[PDB]
């Protein structure tokens, strides 16, 4: 349904490099509605929890540290197939393998500093959202440009 | 030869969402010459005739209505391999499956409202052109940036 | 009223330099609705008539010749104070005195090749329109983004 | 000092027309740091309090309603002379009289729907900020591109 | 004559902030031809000589130091009235006072780090050019888009 | 290592069509540092040597001729995996087969005039670089945005 949602978060490197508006604009132009938005610096707790499935991976160490080394613009978009489209638009893990046109492909270079995070599945979406956003912070209703869907 | 032409038409949603300029600019930046251009509201007759090959398809119903529910910017471009290139740049039918950088992949979200139409073969081009444009409305001669071809 | 109209025409140099979409996009982004659009090569008659008020000026010679030396994308936009806003966005006669942000300021250099024409007054608007467009070629109705006006 | 801050808020039409990203990007490109950001629907109380100085003005009626008829992206930027600069970049009250390059001059058309609001004085900034943002939602420290200041 | 030239130089902050391409593109779009281009780190000797006219000015110390603290992309453009046009495009000394649309107005914030330098007069152009480019490094001939001048 | 380098060169058509700034900006946005830059007209000697590997290929004649028919903007970028990243960004030989988003895919149409050249391997990079730049013209040190690498 045209009410699917995903969790996106411009990480400390996207924020510091001034890529917040560019990244948001790409999604707005696509047709997805912003449903929640806010800036905060993640806590170790939030980072670990957010990155739970990578608990015993060599990189989990650095993920947690960096994602809490500064402000993060957390956000929630909504729209048909937003979870698949978002990831698609984001690119692939390694910015260097990301095709031009995608976020990481156009702006990224080191997997350590790959600008943004997008939920991988509606399952991780629903969890990630409920982790970063008090339900109060999300639009109870949404009306997309009528020229978007049939 | 560097004289092939394709028919393109920003559909009611492209036009209504204000994507006429961006769409044209993308092909102008590519190296193709506008040989014709015009805005109008297609008639049931033209829509049906335009969508002939999909007469007995479940969606044809909605195709003809929508493409006539408002203004359409019909246009004809020219240049080497313009037909294959236009489609590539337009993306795939479902905007969600269209790669970033393509028209439908950057601004589309529903198959029902997918912004633009490009001729799929030189065969359909020749026909589609002849349908929307009286031959008088088309450049009898063209001169592209000399820096474009060899 | 939000129904005022103006006549714009990307001249042979804007067209040849590939500035059609860029110029159209600027107006679309502003909030004005396209009401008519078409491409044609002006005839000596049309040029002279169009440039009537400059009949005995040293430059009238060249204006007429050049504006008929190639295709011209004639168009008609609509919206509140479109005639004043259009000119504003176009810039001033001499591209070099045109501030950055305007069309001529960003793209122009020689007054001889100043990319575009915009009607100077609603009076010249109403005349110019009726000169370049058979009434049939203009939308009988218009519905702008409801987010545009109050 | 390089710590001055101003309050900005993309109004319902900016948000609805999908201009959140572009607006933010313009200030990010300028050199200012986002110290706070969030989206919400203002309450009659906040709108009235926000528009206090215009209590007995004919338009105040519509100001409070509209700014509460939908989501608003409130945000706080920081940097040298940010208040005077923001306003300059925003343009003048009437979007039609706003020069190209400014926000209102590039995308606005009606005084009623003029996209964004910027604090007019450091005095109103300090107040406006304190109204929409709990001090917890604001960066306690900021570090701008070292290439920005001397 | 359409062969006047000016010396432009992206200072260390423009270079470090990644504004080289944007700045060149702005002039390329305008109509001016690149006649010389190169990246180098100014030597104290060159900075001093280049800033000769401000020898005993308070800021002279920092101008020389900063402009040699890193790579500068020196360039020479050519075109009718380029010197007055480049300056207009660059904006005014204080980036805060630069109108949106201008280089300094779109990206600068401190007078000390104001991105780029443009010759002030044809007098200074001829001089400045002769100072940073060996005559061999400048095009002996130039052919601008024929759609540019009359 | 984040110090790998590649040789890029905007060919005469990219230079003449005014794509220099756009092409540099694309790489600047990606994360790569400009380490050398300059504009020159290739001599037959250099074109031949540069195209050595295609000595007895049918197209070799035109490659050498065309690349010396005008100014070429030679440049050397630096960054982790730049050689494979630059190539990806450039697209594939036939601009018609280049995906949208890539340089050749966004602006090129003929294999003969395909805008830019990027080294194919670090082997060719080291060689090509050594051929168009005297070691003195390349930065002896580089400091990329700290928000780029881990
Ligand atoms: N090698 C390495 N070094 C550092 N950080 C890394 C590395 N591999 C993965 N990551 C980041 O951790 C998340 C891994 O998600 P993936 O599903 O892409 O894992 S994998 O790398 O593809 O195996 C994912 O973070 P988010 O995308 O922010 O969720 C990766 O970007
Ligand atoms: N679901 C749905 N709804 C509406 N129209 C649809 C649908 N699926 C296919 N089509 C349209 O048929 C056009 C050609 O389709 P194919 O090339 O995919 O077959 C193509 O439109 P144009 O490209 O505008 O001709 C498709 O949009
Ligand atoms: N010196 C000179 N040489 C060539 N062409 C010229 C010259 N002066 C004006 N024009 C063009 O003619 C129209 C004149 O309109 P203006 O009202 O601007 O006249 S004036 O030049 O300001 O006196 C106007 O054309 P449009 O803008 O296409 O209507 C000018 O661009
Ligand atoms: N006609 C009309 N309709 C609605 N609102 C209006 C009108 N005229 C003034 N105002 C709003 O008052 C805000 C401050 O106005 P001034 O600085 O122009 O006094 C300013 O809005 P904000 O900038 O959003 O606060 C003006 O839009
Ligand atoms: N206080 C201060 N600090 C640093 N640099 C300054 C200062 N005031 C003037 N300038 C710069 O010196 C150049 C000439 O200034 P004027 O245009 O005022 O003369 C010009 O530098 P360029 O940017 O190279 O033109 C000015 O912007
Ligand atoms: N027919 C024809 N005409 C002109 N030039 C051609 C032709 N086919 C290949 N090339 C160009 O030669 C370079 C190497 O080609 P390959 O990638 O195919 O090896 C590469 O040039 P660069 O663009 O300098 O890399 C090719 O794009």
């Amino acid at each position: 349904v045209n009410k699917e949602r995903t969790f996106l978060a411009v990480k400390p490197d996207g924020v510091a490099r001034g890529l917040v508006g560019e990244i948001i604009a790409r999604y707005e132009k696509k047709g997805f509605v912003l449903v929640g938005l806010k800036q905060l610096v993640p806590t170790k707790d939030l980072a670990e929890s957010h990155y739970a499935e990578h608990k015993e991976r060599p990189f989990f160490g650095g993920l947690v540290s960096f994602i809490t080394s500064g402000p993060v613009v957390a956000m929630v978009f909504e729209g048909k197939g937003v979870v698949a489209s978002a990831r698609l638009m984001i690119g692939v893990t390694n910015p260097l393998a990301s095709a031009p046109g995608s976020i990481r492909g156009d702006f990224g270079v080191d997997v350590g500093r790959n600008i943004i995070h997008g939920s991988d599945s509606v399952e991780s979406a629903n969890r990630e959202i409920a982790l970063w956003f008090k339900p109060e912070e999300l639009l109870t209703e949404v009306k997309p440009n009528p020229n978007l869907y049939e």
